[PDB]
DNA sequence: GCCATTTTCGCGGCTATTTTTTTACTCCCAAAGTTCCGCTATCAGTTAGTAAAAT
């Protein structure tokens, strides 16, 4: 299913890009999984902590 | 009087960061020591005035 998804919006379904070093422009030498993740921001905040 | 069994005694990791708790209830009086306001009186400090000196 995953797949097939990935196929209907025209995107490889390996779920691996080709990507490129923005510093120096060259491709790295093997495709990067590259997706979208959920991330939190927890409550342990480094101003509460120093 | 030694061999085993029951009874105490002391122990169980290190750094951080968030936050109080809560039942239970005699009264009166006389005697004594202490406090709080007001006044006095003295001393020391401050300030205003005037003479002494210097420009």
């Amino acid at each position: 299913s995953i797949k097939a998804m990935l196929e209907l919006a025209d995107l490889p379904a390996s779920g691996q890009l080709t990507l490129f070093d923005g510093r120096t422009g060259d491709a790295f030498e093997r495709p990067v999984t590259v997706g979208y993740m959920y991330m939190l921001k927890l409550n342990h905040l480094v101003d509460d902590k120093m």
